[PDB]
């Protein structure tokens, strides 16, 4: 499902009921540097999705407005991507409301719904509200640029799905820990408790036969502890074989983990360089282990600016660093896909041509997903199919909808 309509009423700078309609299925751009209305559109979308709420009302809500409502209207004609249990609806609308005191209620298609129902709806179409895989904000770019090689790898390990192997390896390690401990309990009991009692007992019997009393049950005590020895010694050789079996299992786990990480590394590395080449024509990039280490020890971003390999991301300009981090983020979207993606103010250091390159990539390489790009600066992302310009007029934010190529 994709967005077709956004209705904001009494929410933040939208004092009056405001309907923003005609959202494109592929590439939308929300602009408006001055004022708060442009960013308020994103806050309204995040509010319905579920990312002191009385402050979100028009005046918190000390002035006239005392109720706030936001409604997202989804097109649901593509039944293949329809949320399960809602296939009959050609259109699904989710509404969230605020009243004084900051309590909220949800509506689905005009009928009251539980919050869990709305959350289960969004997560059924891979809009992970709890861990947003669809929200690319400026902080994510800054975070990626400062990631150490171990953290870059962790990003790749997640896409490879190697937690599968790591959970198994953690189980076997707890198992082999109990096995290892068992031999220590055996060796303590055997060497320090069973073997001394047995040789002392054989010594008493060896004092008695020599030319007086011996314990009548000495024959039995000998045979009793002699059996306990043969049982412990065989357990030694058995628990060790279990320990060997776990080691061979873990090595097979690590091998399949390494091979799965290798396939994901090559897939990401290929897309990452091509995406960066599209966003910054004439340049290239790759993920490579740091000088001297291995894949298991982490991955590192190497950038070729023009014909020059750069030693550090530190050496890149502001715009080049944003494009490098955005290229890596976009190269990983395929592993946790979403029907909708939101790009929030990543264009501070960018030129117009860079935003045009991002826009072309959205319409082609990422065709099949709906992109909403909230621009920071005006006049960016001009090749968007639908552009919503926010201004402020008569105490409320007003949105002008445009369709380039008229």
């Amino acid at each position: 499902m994709r967005v077709t309509e956004l209705i904001i009423d009494g929410f933040k700078s939208y004092a009056v009921r405001t309907v923003i309609t005609g959202w494109d299925e592929s590439f939308n751009a929300v602009t408006g540097l001055n004022g708060s209305g442009k960013s308020n559109i994103l806050d309204a979308i995040c509010f319905v999705l579920g990312i002191n709420l009385q402050d979100l009302i028009y005046k918190r809500g000390q002035a006239g407005v005392t109720k706030a409502s936001v409604t997202i209207v989804f097109d649901n004609r593509d039944k293949k991507r329809s949320p399960i249990g809602f296939e009959e609806y050609a259109t699904i609308s989710v509404t969230r409301q605020i009243v004084l005191g900051g309590t909220t209620k949800y509506l689905i298609n005009g009928h009251r719904a539980q919050q869990q129902t709305v959350q289960n709806l969004f997560q059924s179409v891979q809009l992970n509200i709890n861990n947003p895989n669809f929200l690319i904000m400026q902080g994510r770019i800054t975070k990626v640029l400062n990631m150490k090689p171990a953290e870059i790898l962790a990003m790749i390990e997640e896409a490879a799905g190697t937690r599968m192997f790591e959970d198994r390896k953690e189980k076997a390690l707890k198992t082999m820990a109990k096995k290892d401990l068992k031999l220590q309990e055996i060796t303590e009991l055997l060497a320090d408790e069973i073997e001394p009692k047995l040789e002392k007992l054989r010594q008493e019997k060896r004092a008695f036969l020599d030319f007086k009393k011996i314990n009548p049950k000495v024959m039995n005590m000998i045979d009793s502890v002699e059996k306990k020895e043969m049982s412990l010694k065989h357990m030694m050789k058995t628990v060790l074989k279990d320990k060997h079996k776990i080691e061979e299992t873990i090595a097979t786990l690590d091998e399949y983990k390494r091979k799965a990480l290798q396939e994901t590394w090559e897939k990401v590395n290929g897309d990452f360089g091509q995406i960066f080449n599209e966003l910054l024509p004439g340049s290239f990039a790759k993920l490579e282990p740091p000088e001297g280490k291995d894949l298991t020890d982490g991955l590192e971003v190497k950038v070729r600016l023009g014909k020059v390999w750069k030693q550090s991301l530190t050496e890149l300009s502001g715009g080049q660093r944003s494009l490098i981090a955005l290229s890596l983020i976009m190269a990983l979207l395929q592993f946790k896909p979403a029907p909708m993606y939101i790009l929030d103010e990543v264009d501070a250091a960018l030129d117009l041509s860079h935003t045009q390159n991002i826009g072309r990539l959205i319409k082609t390489r990422f065709k099949g997903s709906q992109f909403i790009v909230v621009s920071l600066k005006d006049g960016m992302f001009q090749n968007a199919n639908r552009i919503f310009r926010v201004r402020f007029s008569e105490g409320t934010s007003v949105v002008q909808a445009l369709t380039p190529a008229d």
